[PDB]
């Protein structure tokens, strides 16, 4: 059994549609299943807008520190760490922590306001080379995730590619790339996805997303000890509205085109 057949049993079983790129940065070697088709981001899109505010901060050195004000009407669904602090203010960078490494929907909308609409991350992504990615709604509709709707999606191989010129290439003036980076691995909710489908102490930084349809995503940027780094992008999707979400089949996947680093 094939790397590509060992995804495409996988896939027959799931239930639903798997999307899979990952990028061997040794040889720019890859390995594609359904990684030209769209799937709704969720929150795996944080990271685009967590990585503008970046791009905006190597020509602004204030601001990364730039207070914002936390209002009680800010909150939307999920705000685990903006809710600790309403009343006060948050920065943009503390923002983006909390956006990268807790899923903080709250958060994402400031970024989002901040850099002026969901139009100006598509803008970002876009100076990037990325001619895929959409952001075109804020947090929580964002993560609608219906079935052939184009809006706040892009492809496995587009989100890995970019992913990789964000964290390891020339996305990012260095001391924003280290941030980035820093952000990534310091995520603390990715235990059960890609993370669970790779040796222990490989080193990993990543993004997960979650929405409607069981869409079950995430993204990484892995270090194995004796081996270049690996890029990933693990995109899963279901037919209906209320299917629960299948961090598992992340996990596989992983496991599956790491075999071998």
């Amino acid at each position: 059994n094939s790397v590509q057949q060992q995804l495409e049993a996988l896939e027959k079983s799931s239930g639903g549609r798997l999307g899979v790129a990952l990028i061997n940065t040794a040889d720019n070697s890859q390995i594609l299943y359904r990684a030209d088709e769209r799937f709704a981001m969720c929150s795996t899109s944080k990271v685009m807008a967590a990585a503008a505010v970046l791009k905006q901060s190597e020509s602004d050195k204030h601001l990364l520190n730039q207070r914002v004000e936390i209002k009680k009407s800010d909150l939307v669904n999920y705000n685990p760490i903006a809710e600790k602090h309403v009343n006060g203010t948050m920065t943009l960078a503390e923002l983006g922590a909390a956006a990268l490494q807790y899923s903080d929907n709250t958060a994402m909308n400031k970024l989002i306001a901040h850099l002026g609409g969901p139009d100006k991350v598509t803008a970002f992504a876009r100076s990037l080379g990325d001619e895929t990615f959409r952001l075109d709604r804020t947090e929580p509709t964002l993560n609608t995730a219906i079935p052939g709707d184009p809006r706040d999606t892009t492809t496995p191989l587009a989100m890995a590619q970019t992913l990789k010129n964000l964290t390891l290439g020339k996305a990012l003036a260095e001391t924003q790339r280290a941030q980035l980076v820093t952000w990534l691995k310091g995520n603390t909710t990715g235990s059960a996805s890609i993370r669970a489908g790779l040796p222990k102490s490989w080193v990993v930084g990543d993004k997960t997303g979650s929405g409607d349809y069981g869409t079950t995503n995430d993204i990484a940027v892995i270090w194995p000890e004796n081996h270049a780094p690996l890029v990933l992008v693990t995109y899963f999707t279901q037919p209906e509205q209320k299917a629960e979400r299948r961090r598992d089949i992340l996990a596989a996947a992983a496991k599956i085109v790491t075999h071998g680093f």
